[PDB]
């Protein structure tokens, strides 16, 4: 209701449950780039559905919902990957039947996955991060009274997810200090994910340009939204 | 000493003073792109000097020092600008004698400046942010025992700057909660600055490619480091 919003009245545990229930279905893959863009294409359908279930999200205009999707899709895909590969050091689990390794975007992705493991990132935190990406990546790329009213909403939901995260950390045995150091640690990693997304976008765009065959519709649509 | 490091033994106020003393000299400008790349070129000299004085920085290898500079230079330039223009709504103060306005990278830069104003960002916080950019932007783009020892250092200094920031906020009248919400707010903005840096880099590169005249040496060197 963007004023009576259900998202602002959710406790930290409620928020966490909602996010966990919203988690998309495990997908499997069906050349190497072709397997990746196929998976990517199919995950995007499920991510559009996932976003609906993210507290605060349906309270924005449809155009703003689409803008956030267009802005954050790769980062979201990437944080998923980085997360799946957390336990496979030197490897990238794109799907259970698609695991690759060591021996550069892929290297940045491996490092990030390592960083997560060394921090021992938790599934409850993961889902928090993924939503922040959704709500934040587009936000300074939307002017008007409605525009700032939308921005103010997103900022309010983001503050709400911060509280959750902080709550989670406190629930586990962590000093106030340790809480704000881990919060900082995790958010700074999203800088790197933005960066990787910008590089992956450039890469994907190259392949499009040098391939003759246009690749999947949805995936192409989310790529074209950038530029 | 990266073990006896002076940076890890600095209190929050000490850290803040050091950062403030390290602040570079006000520069003035001397076509529009030519004025901007000139200023940019001249600021870079002073930023190399500024970095030396950033606690923790001289404790890294020289190659890692250069890598961090090459990685973070535009973001740092941009956070400077965004900060200078905070008080000139709809305008960008590149230098006191170079002020531009409204009527897109520049728009992202204005929005960020607005965001800062609405948050009423403080000079003590500004300098904290600028250093985090320095220490963080390159860090997941450095493998070996020394490599992780460097990473562990940077992470330790970053944790130290988090404490400072949090301290500052507490010093001003802020709830624990307000502290972790503002910390989140500020770090998420660095995602956007990374993003803008990636876009500005692409832009700068275009101008280089379509201009015949090569522009300034230092500036060209920091651009070439990307790619
Ligand atoms: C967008 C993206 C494709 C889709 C990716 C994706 C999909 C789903 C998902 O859930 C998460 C993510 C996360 C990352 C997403 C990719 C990042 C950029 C992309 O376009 C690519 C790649 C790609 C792939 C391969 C696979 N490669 C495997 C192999 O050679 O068999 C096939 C390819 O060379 O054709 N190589 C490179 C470049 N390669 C550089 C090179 O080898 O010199 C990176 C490297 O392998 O380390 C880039
Ligand atoms: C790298 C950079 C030049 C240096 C910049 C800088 C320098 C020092 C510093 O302390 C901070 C920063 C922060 C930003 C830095 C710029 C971002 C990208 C850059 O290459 C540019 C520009 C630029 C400039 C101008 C100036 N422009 C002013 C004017 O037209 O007279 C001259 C130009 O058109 O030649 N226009 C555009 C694109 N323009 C798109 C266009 O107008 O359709 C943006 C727009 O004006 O909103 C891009
Ligand atoms: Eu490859
Ligand atoms: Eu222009």
């Amino acid at each position: 209701s963007k004023k009576n919003s259900l998202a602002l009245s959710l406790t930290a545990d409620q928020m966490v449950s909602a996010l966990l229930d919203a988690e998309p279905p495990i997908l499997y893959s069906e050349s190497m780039m072709g397997l990746l863009t196929n998976l990517a294409d199919r995950e995007l359908v499920h991510m559009i559905n996932w976003a609906k279930r993210v507290p605060g999200f349906v309270d924005l205009t449809l155009h703003d919902q689409v803008h956030l999707l267009e802005s954050a899709w790769l980062e979201i895909l990437m944080i998923g990957l980085v997360w799946r590969s957390m336990e496979h050091p030197g490897k990238l689990l794109f799907a259970p039947n698609l695991l690759l390794d060591r021996n550069e975007i892929f290297d940045m992705l491996l490092a990030t996955s390592s960083r997560f493991r060394m921090m021992n990132l938790q599934g409850e935190e993961f889902v928090c991060l993924k939503s922040i990406i959704l709500l934040n990546s587009g936000v300074y790329t939307f002017s008007t009274l409605k525009s700032l009213e939308e921005k103010d909403h997103i900022h309010r939901v983001l503050d709400k997810i911060t509280d959750t995260l902080i709550h989670l950390m406190a629930k586990a045995g962590l000093t106030l200090q340790q809480q704000h150091q881990r919060l900082a640690q995790l958010l700074l990693i999203l800088s790197h994910i933005r960066h990787m997304s910008n590089k992956g976008m450039e890469h994907l765009y190259s392949m499009k340009s040098k391939n003759v065959v246009p690749l999947y519709d949805l995936l192409l649509e989310m790529l074209d939204a950038h530029r």
